[PDB]
DNA sequence: CCTTAAGAGAGTCATAGTTACTCCCGCCGTTTACCCGCG
DNA sequence: GGCATTTGGCTAT
RNA sequence: GGUGGACGGGCCACCCUUAACCCGGAAAAGGAACAUGUGUUCGGAAAAUAGCC
DNA sequence: CGCGGGTAAACGGCGGGAGTAACTATGACTCTCTTAAGGTAGCCAAATGCC
């Protein structure tokens, strides 16, 4: 098993080679360097206590007590893992807490009430033989002449009375006749069709559109047509669909661009295997990464339906092609009428390049090969684009030459087990590009002109999952705190785009009141669409897409939804919702993801029934596999859970949700017990860090791939659940320690530079601990700021202003700054207000709200780090820097180790002497090649005379660098001019440059930075130092202007903005000037490097060569 | 060719907050089970 | 005319 | 003590042919699958609606 | 049989005091410190929208 070594040990042997390298610490190192892939772990001797970090048990020992595993005894012991308490209560909370289940059940025990023995001693001496004969009597003898006969004596030993006393118990004037069970049939949703006529004027936009026209020919307008296609559309022809295509067809050959050909520029080793995969790596890290991300953390290369093509084909033929029978949905009505005025204002060429912008940019092509880029490039600014979407508008009419598309299919599951069966791949549907714009802009208007029921979620403007998933946490808290019933439901419609018939869209499309020429259009739109399957490298015949939504048309989603709105709309008309308060919510939504909530098991009984009866009509499907569902009945002083029988959806047995048990639910684990699961963040981070720590991607790479792709991941479900800062502080040691191994930091590297951006300096990685908190405050301002009133009257109501407050304090933000939670929000647009009012809405970019963050956080390790004496001076000089740190974003040119190095020296803990002897007493930190006192960075870089050459060579080739600049710009240099001032002293300017006139004096120094002024004093001492010459330079150059500014660097990398003066004297151009302050930057530090290099061969390198 | 100084985080245990309940006490209100008048 | 302005990720479905 | 295991720290194998390896500041196919020893591939594969950082 | 009206005691439903297991959050302290090579060139971070 594990080997153990147990301490305290000072010199402890390997379990595995048992060599006496050092102290624990060392023989960690040790155990990683040489028995790779081996666990071991350390045990505290005196009290056996493992943990696979040394220094955990190092530090243990000094508080460990003796013996300390001796269990708490008591009489009170668990039954199933045997804990023992020595109180009843102690023993319950425990079965609580660690047996959600037992405690569950006990709570119903408890509930049950079973004492036999509520009457009230009034029972009497009656005999149930007795009362059931009598029952069976009077039944027999229901107020019929000669009504007691045998009722008086049958009864041996009893009076007329006492059969009075017994009705009374059971029938009072009679005997009780068993009869209750509530009916079945409470729906009645399937009658009335509303369809008379056009639900609009069937003009209504034709009528508005041939206005329009008339007035821009009148008026020579700015809206674009082709003339002759309205012309005839105008004229009532009866062959627009030929004309409108063939002009289609000329401008899409505009569009079809010849588009640009690619221009993407023993005998047995395993070495092949290893180069291979590095190769594979780098590459992905140079091209997109994204791709390298996904493989790296999730695992999984790429899947694909190993399904045979003839499968494939057959099941699909038999699904899209196959119709269902549709007949309305009764009184299932959709919220209001549908608004016919966003559709006004025809296509423009400026709405467009709106909706392109908004767009995804590296979409892949559809069957046209007709990419955005290309779209672009043909039409930059999108007047072709405009005639045609508004000749294919006005017509209502969408040419068949560009219905095709091609589909594709998706791993759905992780499971490669489960995606053996096909129902575990998604079908997505791609067409011409040209066809999704412009189903993209219909979509626009459609979603002004619909107006969808609040309580869906998904695919609109509202942040979602945010939402819901509060809302549900609050109501099924607030349900156990205020000893109210609760019956949650989790539901999912089966095939949710790939089930909605075409019918069904086009009778939501109906009475709702949208006009019958975007009924037309949209008809259109999902009219003859041929959708011929590909797989690897074989496609399969075309298919007719004749049920459905295309699964990737920017007008599905909103479809779906219009689709769904009845049923939101009815359930929430139910009112048989969560009794919050005057209002009552009935059913969170999300896209076809659909929880409903309810105040008694019974009113879960009739929001079952209604979304059957929708499921019926509709004829989309929902399994009972997928779906979840829990009860919250209520004790005297807990809470019981799924106290009531299961449901019974569909004629099946809802699968109930019980304590301990989690349902996934928007990525969440939503668990009936404690809401939501707590989620395994610290597991999947440290199998994250173990898989990024494992690959050909070299500690920079490493890292960057951590910050970009890695920790967005864990910030969605650390935020979306209350994540406590203990939590986030763990995770944020464990990161750090992982990232420091990866960058072969030392463990005591100031967290300000791990923590400080790259701009700023620092490594860029993100403190959960202290940005969580900041999303989670932001994201409970947005949910109480929300746009549905529902929510935030739900929120409100639960006191989230406390904890707003709470997370306001806790992410660094101060009490005063506490933004009032009720009001109103900055919105911006990223526009003038002038632009913004000189155009329509539909061309007006989408408003983005702001919502404020309690502290910059960065700013805060900032100027911790800073504080720091030793691992923070002089860092305030590359403060909101942009050109020293822009090494630690773009480090090519740097090898690895150079820019391993490179962050050392930045960040201060380089390890020489200084730094090895720092803090403790009993520690030479005397210099090893030299006599100064302190073997610090700036004596190495500085002053040591043992890299004196290395330094003259770095100043020397920095002073070069210039020069070449100089030689660029047509300057004629002089280099190192011998001058004696009138003192006859040696004084050389670096460099002497020649232009026009004017000369320019300039010397280059290196100096480490310590202090603001330092760079401010290195030009002045040049300043102060040349000055003298001004005569002698004139007769060496016959120059009539001379300067005498110097050209500080910085140690480290510091580009001091006076340089920028100096280069602005030289005439050289902005743009070219920011470019030439970060190449010195970037190669200054190099020479440091160099310089370090040098410096720590000599000595050590000079004794292992020459000893 | 240029500088003075020199912990800092990793880590555990102790103790207090506090979460979400558990236990018990006791009182007031509801239920149960006959009684009486009774046409 | 450069200038300037911006380039990235993730989650849900 | 010398070589081999791409290179370095090990650790192994041979005494030149080379079975397996761990870690790395090193590592851009002597692999896998086609095409018959020599070429290719060895996909950037994947869409949409919203939100969040 | 049906018709009401009275009935009054466990017990259960609830107000509230008293605990409490086990997280969660600081506070008070201690422990840690030599991983592994040598050279050379030092570059890639640009592309793109508007102007
Ligand atoms: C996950 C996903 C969903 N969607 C859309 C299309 C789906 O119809 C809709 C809901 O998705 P899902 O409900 O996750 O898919 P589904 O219900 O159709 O699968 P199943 O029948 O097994 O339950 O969201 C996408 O467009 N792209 C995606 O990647
Ligand atoms: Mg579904
Ligand atoms: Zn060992
Ligand atoms: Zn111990
Ligand atoms: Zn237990
Ligand atoms: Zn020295």
């Amino acid at each position: 098993q594990k080997t153990i070594i147990q301490l305290p040990n000072d010199n402890p042997a390997c379990p595995f080679c048992g060599d006496h390298v050092g102290k624990p610490s060392a023989l960690n190192v040790h155990l990683k360097r040489n028995h790779g892939g081996r666990e071991v772990e350390f045990q505290c001797s005196m009290c056996n206590k493992a943990d696979p970090k040394a220094h955990s048990i190092l530090c243990h020992i000094p508080k460990c007590k003796g013996k300390v595993t001796e269990e708490p005894t008591g009489d009170w012991a668990c039954e199933t893992c045997n804990k023992q308490f020595n109180t009843k209560s102690g023993l319950s909370q425990h079965k609580r807490i660690a047996h959600p289940a037992i405690r569950n059940q006990e709570r119903i025990a408890a509930s049950q009430p079973k004492p036999n023995s509520q009457r009230g001693k009034h029972n009497s001496c009656w005999t149930v033989e007795e009362e059931q004969l009598l029952a069976a009597f009077n039944n027999m003898f229901w107020g019929k002449k000669n009504i007691n006969i045998l009722i008086s004596d049958h009864i041996h030993m009893k009076t007329a009375k006492q059969i009075s006393e017994k009705r009374r118990l059971l029938g009072l004037n009679k005997n009780a006749t068993v009869t209750t069970t509530n009916p079945l049939p409470v729906s009645s949703t399937c009658h009335l069709k509303i369809r008379t006529d056009s639900p609009n004027t069937t003009t209504g936009l034709k009528d508005t559109y041939m206005c329009k026209i008339n007035e821009n020919i009148v008026n020579q307008g700015q809206i674009k047509f082709d003339s002759e296609v309205i012309s005839a559309w105008m004229a009532g022809d009866s062959n627009i669909r030929s004309l409108v295509e063939s002009t289609s067809l000329d401008i899409l050959s505009t569009f079809l661009m010849e588009t640009p050909k690619p221009r993407k520029k023993k005998w047995m080793e395993k070495r092949a295997v290893k180069k291979g995969f590095y190769k594979r790596y780098q590459h992905l890290f140079e091209t997109d990464r994204c791709k390298l991300a996904s493989i790296i953390l999730d695992g999984t290369e790429r899947l694909q339906c190993q399904i045979p093509l003839t499968e494939i084909l057959e099941t699909y033929k038999s699904k899209w092609e196959t119709l269902t029978p549709f007949e309305g949905l009764g009184q299932f009505k959709s919220h209001a009428v549908a608004d016919n005025t966003a559709f006004e204002i025809l296509l423009s060429a400026k709405e467009i390049m709106k909706n392109i912008k908004e767009m995804n940019k590296n979409s892949a092509p559809g069957p046209d090969k007709v990419s955005l880029r290309d779209l672009l490039l043909a039409d930059p600014e999108c007047n072709a684009l405009e005639k045609l979407f508004n000749t294919w508008l006005i017509t209502g009419i969408i040419p068949n030459s560009i219905k095709e598309c091609r589909s594709l299919l998706i791993p759905k599951t992780a499971d490669p087990e489960a995606l053996k069966e096909l129902g575990n791949w998604r079908p997505l549907t791609i067409g011409s590009i040209v066809l999704r714009l412009f189903s993209r802009i219909i979509t626009n208007r459609l979603a002004k002109a619909c107006p969808i029921n609040a309580r869906q979620r998904g695919f609109i403007a509202t942040p979602g999952c945010s939402e819901n998933l509060k809302i549900l946490h609050t109501i099924v808290k607030q349900a156990k705190t205020s000893k109210k019933s609760l019956g949650v439901v989790f539901v999912d419609i089966a095939k949710a785009f790939d089930s909605v018939s075409h019918d069904h869209i086009m009778w939501v499309l109906q009475e709702r009141g949208l006009d019958q020429h975007i009924v037309n259009i949209i008809e259109d739109s999902y009219k003859k669409i041929h959708t011929r399957m590909e797989v690897g490298t074989e496609r399969t015949p075309p298919i007719e897409i004749k049920v459905g939504v295309k699964q990737g048309d920017p007008m599905s989603p909103l479809l779906f939804n219009l689709a769904i709105d009845p049923l939101i709309t009815a359930l929430e008309k139910a009112n048989t919702g969560f009794s919050y308060g005057k209002n009552k919510i009935t059913s969170l939504a999300f896209a076809d993801d659909l929880v409903m909530l309810s105040d008694t098991w019974e009113g879960m009984n009739k929001n079952i029934q209604i979304l059957e009866t929708f499921c019926n009509l509709s004829g989309l499907k929902v399994q009972a596999k997928k779906c979840y569902g829990f009860f919250l009945s209520p004790t005297h002083d807990s809470y019981t859970i799924n106290k009531c029988d299961a449901w019974k959806i569909d004629k099946d047995s809802l699968n109930m949700i019980q304590p301990g048990e989690s349902e996934k639910y928007l990525g969440l684990k939503v668990d009936p017990w404690i809401g939501f699961s707590k989620p395994v963040l610290a597991e999947k981070l440290t199998i994250w860090l173990k898989r990024l720590t494992e690959a050909p991607l070299k500690p920079s790479q490493k890292l960057t791939m951590l910050n970009i792709y890695t920790i967005p991941r864990i910030i969605y479900l650390a935020d979306h659940t209350d994540t406590k800062k203990t939590l986030l502080s763990s995770l944020d040691d464990n990161i750090r320690t992982v990232v420091k191994g990866w960058l072969h930091l030392p463990p005591d590297t100031c967290n300000g530079f791990i923590y400080t951006k790259t701009r700023d300096g620092g490594l860029g990685v993100t403190r959960l601990a202290s940005l969580i908190p900041s999303i989670q405050a932001r994201r409970l301002h947005r949910i109480a700021t929300s746009e549905d009133e529902t929510i935030r009257n739900i929120a409100m109501a639960n006191n989230i202003e406390e904890e707003f407050q709470n997370l306001w304090v806790t992410a660094g933000g101060k009490k005063e700054e506490i933004p009032r939670i009720t009001d109103p929000v900055s919105i911006d647009y990223r526009l003038p207000r002038r632009i913004l009012e000189l155009l329509n809405e539909w061309e007006k970019p989408a408003p983005k709200k702001m919502y404020p963050i309690p502290c910059n956080w960065r700013e805060a390790e900032m100027a911790h780090w800073k504080n720091l004496p030793c691992q923070g001076s002089g860092i305030e000089h590359f403060d909101n820097d942009t050109i020293s740190n822009d090494w630690l974003q773009f480090h090519r040119g740097f090898s690895e180790r150079q820019f391993l190095m490179g962050l050392k020296i930045r960040a201060n803990v380089y390890p020489t002497r200084e730094y090895q002897g720092r803090g403790r007493t009993n520690k030479n930190v005397n210099c090893r090649n030299c006599t100064a006192s302190y073997e610090s960075l700036s004596h190495i870089l500085g002053q040591c005379p043992a890299v004196q050459g290395a330094r003259i060579r770095r100043h020397n080739k920095l002073c070069s660098m210039l020069k070449r600049e100089a030689k660029e710009l047509k300057w004629v240099v002089y280099e190192e001019p011998h001058l004696h001032t009138t003192e006859k002293e040696l004084r050389k300017p670096d460099l002497i440059f020649v232009k026009e006139e004017m000369a320019l004096v300039v010397d280059v120094t290196v100096r480490f930075e310590y202090k603001e002024k330092v760079f401010e004093d290195a030009a002045a001492e040049k300043v102060r130092h040349y000055k003298d010459l001004t005569s002698q330079i004139k007769e060496l150059t016959g120059a009539k202007e001379i300067e005498y500014f110097g050209f500080p660097l910085g140690a480290r990398g510091k580009w001091p903005e006076i340089n920028e003066k100096v280069l602005t004297a030289l005439g050289m151009p902005d743009y070219q000037q920011k470019r030439t302050a970060k190449r010195f930057s970037k190669r200054t530090l190099l020479y440091s490097i160099d310089v370090i290099n040098t410096f720590e061969n000599i000595g050590k390198n000079n004794k292992n060569n020459v000893p």
